[PDB]
């Protein structure tokens, strides 16, 4: 076994009505890719910072980041410069109710923020294509991006 998951107290909710989510993998390739040894842990954090990155129009860019330890493949979601973007790790983890629904939390500017959950699920020595995607309490940022992660 690897490493973290679902993790601890938050605030929830169950229901389908929503907002929408950007997405990033959207037509049948999904980031398992064992190779260099990644899966949803690297560039699937890692990436997804960039649509923050993104979201905030580029202005206090400079980029922190955090967390590893190396051993094994991992990395971390360190905020932008001088914003609230700090971004990924979080405590509250803002769980979908019924229970194996459990999606974290991208938090945004000095806000609300959003949230980050794997579609299909798989984990460690591990099985599934994973293909993410990030709930959509945000914006957009010059349409650009917008179009190479793809909306929904």
């Amino acid at each position: 076994a690897a490493a973290a998951a679902a993790a601890a107290a938050a605030a929830a909710a169950a229901a389908a009505a929503a907002a929408a989510a950007a997405a990033a993998a959207a037509a049948a390739a999904a980031a398992a890719a064992a190779a260099a040894a990644a899966a949803a842990a690297a560039a699937a954090a890692a990436a997804a910072a960039a649509a923050a990155a993104a979201a905030a129009a580029a202005a206090a860019a400079a980029a922190a980041a955090a967390a590893a330890a190396a051993a094994a493949a991992a990395a971390a979601a360190a905020a932008a410069a001088a914003a609230a973007a700090a971004a990924a790790a979080a405590a509250a983890a803002a769980a979908a109710a019924a229970a194996a629904a459990a999606a974290a939390a991208a938090a945004a500017a000095a806000a609300a923020a959003a949230a980050a959950a794997a579609a299909a699920a798989a984990a460690a020595a591990a099985a599934a294509a994973a293909a993410a995607a990030a709930a959509a309490a945000a914006a957009a940022a010059a349409a650009a991006a917008a179009a190479a992660a793809a909306a929904a």
